[PDB]
């Protein structure tokens, strides 16, 4: 059920804090790297920190943020690339994808684009 993001940025897991904040961190045992990716139309994915209680949201600006609810904000296609690595790309702003820097910071959707490293994902169990 849950998955854990591992980015191929540096290899870190995408983490949702209980106060909204989004970042990565290496460590598998960090409670707030464990996700729940809920399915809404065919391809698309919601993604819950199970224990913040909140939803990954991409804002107009490129900002990556948890949110208490959900909203159109909160939708991801998520594609298996040719690399068999996951992409999620924002329902809402269609050209930027969530990413991490190999610093274990987000990455501003903004500057995101396919072949970057920086956007791709595999999903493991948690």
């Amino acid at each position: 059920d849950p998955k854990r993001l591992y980015c191929k940025n540096g290899g870190f897991f995408l983490r949702i804090h209980p106060d909204g904040r989004v970042d990565g961190v290496r460590e598998k045992s960090d409670p707030h790297i464990k996700l729940q990716l809920q399915a809404e139309e065919r391809g698309v994915v919601s993604i819950k920190g199970v224990s913040a209680n909140r939803y990954l949201a991409m804002k107009e600006d490129g900002r990556l943020l948890a949110s208490k609810s959900v909203t159109d904000e909160c939708f991801f296609f998520e594609r298996l690339e040719s690399n068999n690595y996951n992409t999620y790309r924002s329902r809402k702003y269609t050209s930027w994808y969530v990413a991490l820097k190999r610093t274990g910071q987000y990455k501003l959707g903004s500057k995101t684009g396919p072949g970057q490293k920086a956007i791709l994902f595999l999903p493991m169990s948690a």
